[PDB]
């Protein structure tokens, strides 16, 4: 029992200087070796403290005091290691795709999937280390696998031109039906639906057939630029916040 | 069993006066020594209270009452010590780099990584002691390893100049393509996308090739100062909140 401890003491001193050959806090590394020393001797006097050590059932409740504290103390670290395993088998996202969550803020493209953490580059090219325990408790969304991007807008006419809203919501709908960048078999809704406090709004809701974020914005720009002069083909001219003033 | 307690009582009284030789609360250090005294005698009468002490199984559930309370009582302190160990091995940030989190507020540059806590100087040069248990449950972001800083802006033209937005969003895009401080192989988007309630907004979104916070702001200043007179080269002139008034 003592020569086993002697072999592993010099073995972890080899490990200690193998930490010091890397650049890693040599003053601190001896504290780490002291921690490993006292924990392996306490797990051995927990195990083999009945051949030579005394009061068996007393060390049973001593280990029950200690191990329960260790168990619910490092709960989240082992949960990070466990849910990292479930990311290794049931991977809900690949490497090169941006993910998102409506609960937390983890938005960005994945770069590597570690065991404890998961490195995600943001859209500012900053790395963001996410613990894997979120990935078994929040609703991860994967817009990397998005099949169509979506344009969506209210229009907001000037609230006195209510007689003209029918031909506007007809012309915008038929323009979006004949636009080459817009999908046709997806949803396509141009309808007067909101009735706001300053403007008659027109919901415009459709999908482009590309998911590339460059031509999507160009298609959205061209669609809005056609919406504007469809509105100003007739006399509509949008709307501002538009209060009245009732001066004394 | 009693001479062991006598040796360690005088040993921790040596420890007590070794605390008093440091500057540390004399009327408190004896309370600390009394705490260590009563806890080592209760862990010994938990252990060796069967050779001489009586009712073994009764002290088993007595220790089960006590040690469970101690276990889930100091859960977070041991979790701080445990996740400090995982920062010693799997370090998700070095010393000299500012980290951040979108969940909590720990923003600042790291100064040292202790075992229990982690000292972070803020951007007000104030120290901020963070318990390490956050670092295994929140999503730490590391903008110290940021590869490019990012400029990002809406423009907001005056909503009657919709016929001019195409040449403006062309000229700004080609100015950002030929600016020396802007990266070219990163994302570069100048597009009309927002259609706000008071202004036609133009998303401007690109990256500088430096991460130094001094020349980044100078590049952002020069880019915005060129955006302004590109806008005022044509007649656009931005926009204000711009309501109508409908006087009676």
């Amino acid at each position: 029992a003592v020569i086993l401890t002697i072999k592993l003491f010099l073995l972890i001193n080899q490990f200690e200087k193998q930490q010091i050959k890397k650049g890693r806090d040599i003053t601190s590394a001896r504290i780490m070796s002291r921690i490993i020393k006292i924990t392996i001797i306490v797990v051995l006097v927990l195990l083999y403290g009945e051949h030579f050590g005394m009061s068996l059932s007393g060390l049973l409740t001593f280990g029950g005091i200690g191990g329960l504290a260790v168990g619910m103390a490092g709960k989240d670290i082992l949960s990070n290691f466990f849910s990292g395993i479930m990311l290794y088998f049931d991977r809900p996202f690949s490497i090169g795709d941006w993910i998102r969550s409506p609960d937390r803020n983890i938005e960005g493209t994945v770069a590597e999937i570690g065991w404890r953490i998961t490195k995600i580059t943001t859209f500012d090219n900053r790395p963001l280390y996410v613990p894997n325990s979120l990935f078994s408790s929040i609703s991860v969304e994967n817009p990397g696998r998005m099949t169509n991007r979506r344009i969506t807008t209210t229009i907001g006419l000037r609230y006195e031109d209510a007689a003209k809203v029918g031909v506007i919501v007809e012309a915008v709908r038929e323009m979006l039906k004949n636009h080459p960048a817009i999908d046709q078999r997806q949803t396509l809704l141009v309808y007067f639906n909101q009735f706001a406090d300053s403007s008659l709004n027109i919901m415009v809701y459709c999908f482009t057939k590309t998911t590339v974020w460059a031509e999507w914005l160009a298609a959205q720009q061209d669609v809005y630029l056609k919406i504007i002069d469809i509105v100003q083909s007739h006399g509509a001219d949008f709307a501002f916040p538009s209060q009245t003033l009732y001066m004394d």
